[PDB]
């Protein structure tokens, strides 16, 4: 019984740590009001298409029924009153936000043979090996923390929702993947999303260097012609 | 031990295959969305390097 | 003698490390232009692929 806190365009993967900083002060009066409780916690959820703030504080279905409820970790407020920081435990799919009642129904249904299932992470992997690889953005020693070789990855599909947080795609699409159920179909859209990226990246890198030697020939032309012209101009 | 080595290789590469085609017929069933749309998002890239 | 030894000890100290932050200033201002330089000639170029 807490009113639904304010995303503001803020996608909180899971198993991710990281920071929401809302503007509004009326959520640090939930924040505080929680602060007294000896298990203090905080719901976060996705926004649906058409982000209103106005709306998330007057209808409650803008908010996705999707939430993921987690502990909070703790308060920093450095410059703005409201940082709060927020992580991806505990998902939950409630049956009508506007009312909450809510259940753990993190459906986990997986294949008799559990060998080979998780091998289309692997091709997820190095997928995404590629393009860390091309475009590093963040350290790929957080691919080595999750390695396959290493038996730490206690909990692969949020792994797998891990692979498919680092796709660009737009948080609605994301939601189209949390309505998959099925491990490899929500794998099947998780790896559309990442040859999605793949390709639009291979060809802006493609482009970047394709300009740039065309630069190095058009130096490499400048050159030719002021050689020529100080050998037209210092001996004869 | 050689034959159960060999058949070993011969389980590997089939799933190898399979999944090396799981990926290659999902990734042709993403190359459907048409050569346009990455003209679109080179667009898209003019505007975002032209504030 | 020892306190105005550091004195121009660190005299010499502000006026190299002014020319210095003027030096790499100055710099930086000459690769910020040939770097939206640059970024302009790509914004060209996919002009040119698809005008």
């Amino acid at each position: 019984h807490l009113p639904l806190i304010a995303i503001t365009r803020n996608p909180v993967f899971p198993r991710f740590i990281k920071i929401i900083e809302v503007k509004n002060k009326k959520l640090v009066e939930l924040l505080r009001r929680k602060v007294r409780l000896a298990q203090p916690y905080v719901g976060v959820f996705l926004k649906r298409d058409d982000s209103n703030e106005s709306d998330v504080v007057e209808s409650l279905d803008e908010i996705y029924h999707t939430g993921t409820f987690a502990q909070i970790h703790e308060m920093q407020d450095l410059g703005d009153k409201l940082r709060m920081i927020v992580m991806g435990h505990r998902r939950v799919h409630i049956s009508r936000q506007l009312e909450m009642v809510e259940v753990e129904n993190v459906v986990h249904e997986d294949f008799q043979v559990t060998e080979e299932v998780k091998a289309l992470t692997a091709e997820i992997v190095k997928t995404i090996r590629d393009i860390i690889a091309l475009n590093p953005l963040y350290r790929e020693s957080v691919l080595q923390m999750m390695q396959a070789g290493q038996r730490v990855v206690d909990n692969p599909i949020y792994l797998s929702d891990m692979g498919a947080a680092l796709t660009g795609a737009e948080s609605h699409e994301l939601q189209d993947v949390l309505e998959e159920t099925n491990i490899p179909k929500r794998l099947y859209k998780a790896l559309s999303l990442l040859k999605k990226e793949f390709e639009l990246s291979k060809l802006q890198q493609r482009l970047g260097r394709e300009v740039e030697e065309k630069i190095k020939q058009t130096h490499r032309k400048y050159l030719l012609q002021e050689q020529l012209k100080i050998i037209k101009k210092e001996l004869g």
